[PDB]
């Protein structure tokens, strides 16, 4: 069972596609090493293919079967609603790309007679057809690395497998709800996107304290989209069945399972037949829960099969931590090795072999881990952190061209409390937005893959609200952190820290000299600037803000807008 069979078509692109970072004042000043970033273009769609086209065995047993049971079980509480066509449209992003049938976007977001009209025949054709494929489209995606020479050099572009933006709204219909509600259900404290940054640090750092010795490790596996199997596929549909849902939804769900997110015929943007899919479509609503559902079921059961001793898990699509009570170093190091084997019967080998880590700094979630630093009086605070070399070179590009959704300010949002997040990145786009005449400006950005649209103006509110008003006041930042971020600046050719904290003295005093929120800012974001440090209070406006839904689900992929 190949994941792919390919015709020998090209993945082709659908604009002009730039591979080299641009020069440009703004971004320069932010990094100066331009060409160790690079996007990836379609340029190198063909090593990806490469690497996702295998043989999938699996052999399934009795802890699979279990877990499988109690996963049913779970979903069987769940309750789940249709959404009307009215209610799909609008969870559709401005930027979704537009049908092959004569509507785009705006024209769903408005509900236009010509989209509505073709939204209910896609729906009416689910309903009386539950096997014919449909097509979808495959595109290399365009996004923005450092180079990593001891690491191979260049990343080869993603591929995204989605399909025409009628069914789209028809997945929503079906599906919107039972996605947004059944992870939650079936695995509880263990589905990660129900956390903001802080609740994810308070999940694992309770998880680690619980632990008379703490164990953790990260589990990569290689091409997890490939891995998933036709079977793995029809069991996800089977879960959603163990809901109550509506009668329509049912035979909705089934055909778009049987019809499209088992498999189906790949056409590039040129109309030519690529190959066909026999695993998970990248770019479908049912990407992130299918993921999430799927790697929990086989890490459960493959936790079982390793003999791990009170296992925490915590997962998001396919990322994976576990922490767990350890036996020792070197019935630890047998353990994972179980672990491992049991995952590959399960379908999902390991790119690199995973490693037991004894230190909670050490294990690394979604490219992010917990760190700890200090407020006013010497306390501790944990707070999430990562390598900022990915955000720093996507700052850079996004400084340099306009994007759909921008990185930094989720960025800014999910980092708040970091050291390079406020020194760096909050100096850099506050000095930005100044020079652009942009402050007033909503933008897009992503939360869990969700477009939302949201005002720079407004994050001191938001980062109080997620992070505490202690964000605006850590320091004493930890060896491991403050070494990580200086190597990073030295490697990207950025600034130095005391440079940065010139800036944003400037910065700062441009914010409070324009009073209201802009003076918020000011002193909120930037009291760590100034020598004769403000009294920062809870401020007012907080509480008024409508965060709800925000850091709930995940729904990358999904095309999905808040
Ligand atoms: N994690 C989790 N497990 C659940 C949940 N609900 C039920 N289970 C477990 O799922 C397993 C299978 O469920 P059932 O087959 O319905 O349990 P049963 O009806 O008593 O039958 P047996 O378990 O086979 O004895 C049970 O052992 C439960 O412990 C849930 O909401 N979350
Ligand atoms: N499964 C999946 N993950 C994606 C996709 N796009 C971005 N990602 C992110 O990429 C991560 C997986 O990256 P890796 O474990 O490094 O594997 P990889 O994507 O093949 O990249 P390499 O390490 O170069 O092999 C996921 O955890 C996601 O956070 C996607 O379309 N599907
Ligand atoms: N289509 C699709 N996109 C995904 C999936 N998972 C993650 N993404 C998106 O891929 C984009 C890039 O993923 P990131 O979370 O930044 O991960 P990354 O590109 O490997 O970069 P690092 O985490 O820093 O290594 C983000 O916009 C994610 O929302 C997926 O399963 N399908
Ligand atoms: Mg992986
Ligand atoms: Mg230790
Ligand atoms: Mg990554």
């Amino acid at each position: 069972s190949m994941s792919y069979s390919w015709t020998g078509a090209l993945v082709t692109p659908c604009a002009a596609e730039e591979q080299k970072l641009p020069i440009n004042a703004l971004s320069n000043s932010l990094l100066r090493h331009h060409n160790l970033v690079y996007s990836t273009t379609s340029r190198s769609a063909c090593q990806r293919q490469k690497k996702v086209t295998f043989d999938r065995l699996q052999v399934l047993d009795s802890h699979y079967h279990d877990v499988l049971k109690e996963v049913k079980a779970a979903a069987s509480k769940v309750k789940a609603n249709l959404l009307s066509v009215e209610e799909a449209c609008s969870l559709t992003p401005p930027h979704s790309a537009k049908s092959k049938f004569g509507y785009g976007a705006k024209d769903v977001r408005c509900h236009a007679r010509k989209a509505v009209a073709h939204i209910n025949s896609v729906w009416k054709d689910l309903l009386e057809d539950s096997v014919t494929p449909i097509d979808t489209t495959i595109m290399a995606k365009n996004e923005v690395f450092c180079v990593q020479p001891e690491k191979g050099g260049r990343k080869p572009a993603r591929l995204i497998v989605f399909p025409d933006l009628g069914v789209r709204v028809c997945e929503k219909m079906a599906l919107y709800d039972v996605v947004s509600k059944l992870p939650l259900a079936v695995m509880g404290s263990s589905y990660g996107f129900q956390y903001s940054p802080g609740q994810r640090v308070e999940f694992l750092v309770q998880a680690w304290k619980s632990k008379k010795t703490p164990m953790g490790f990260s589990y990569d596996t290689r091409c997890f989209d490939s891995t998933v199997t036709e079977s793995d596929i029809r069991t996800e549909e089977a879960i959603y069945q163990c809901c109550d849902l509506d009668p329509q939804a049912r035979v909705a769900i089934k055909s778009l399972t049987e019809r499209l997110y088992v498999g189906g015929p790949l056409t590039n943007s040129r109309g030519e037949n690529c190959g066909y899919r026999r695993c998970r479509a990248s770019g479908v609503l049912t990407t992130s829960c299918g993921n999430t559902l799927t790697c929990y079921i086989k890490a459960r059961a493959a936790c079982r099969a390793a003999g791990l001793q009170d296992c925490t898990m915590l997962v998001c699509g396919d990322d994976l931590v576990v922490i767990c009570e350890s036996a020792g170093v070197q019935e630890d190091a047998a353990s994972l090795r179980a672990f491992t084997e049991a995952m590959t019967r399960y379908s999902a080998p390991p790119g690199d072999p995973p490693q037991p880590e004894y230190d909670l700094e050490l294990i690394t979630s979604c490219s992010s881990n917990v760190s700890v630093a200090h407020d006013g009086a010497g306390k501790r605070v944990y707070y999430l952190t990562r390598d900022p070399t990915t955000p720093l070179a996507r700052a850079a590009w996004e400084t340099a061209r306009h994007t759909p959704v921008n990185s930094w300010l989720g960025n800014i949002i999910m980092f708040a409390p970091t050291l390079w997040a406020r020194m760096i990145l909050m100096t850099h786009f506050f000095s930005v937005l100044i020079a652009r005449d942009q402050l007033e400006q909503a933008l897009n950005c992503e939360i869990y893959g969700a477009c939302y649209s949201i005002e720079p103006l407004d994050l001191p509110p938001i980062i109080q609200r997620l992070h505490g008003l202690s964000a605006f006041s850590l320091h004493s930042y930890s060896p491991g952190e403050i070494n990580r971020v200086a190597a990073c600046l030295r490697k990207l050719g950025v600034p130095p820290l005391r440079a940065w904290r010139h800036r944003a003295r400037s910065v700062r005093a441009r914010l409070l000299s324009r009073g209201g929120r802009a003076a918020i800012c000011g002193k909120y974001l930037f009291n760590w600037a100034v020598r004769t440090k403000l009294k920062l209070t809870p401020i007012a406006a907080a509480g008024r803000l409508d965060l709800s839904g925000w850091f709930t689900a995940g729904y990358s992929g999904g095309d999905i807008y808040h």
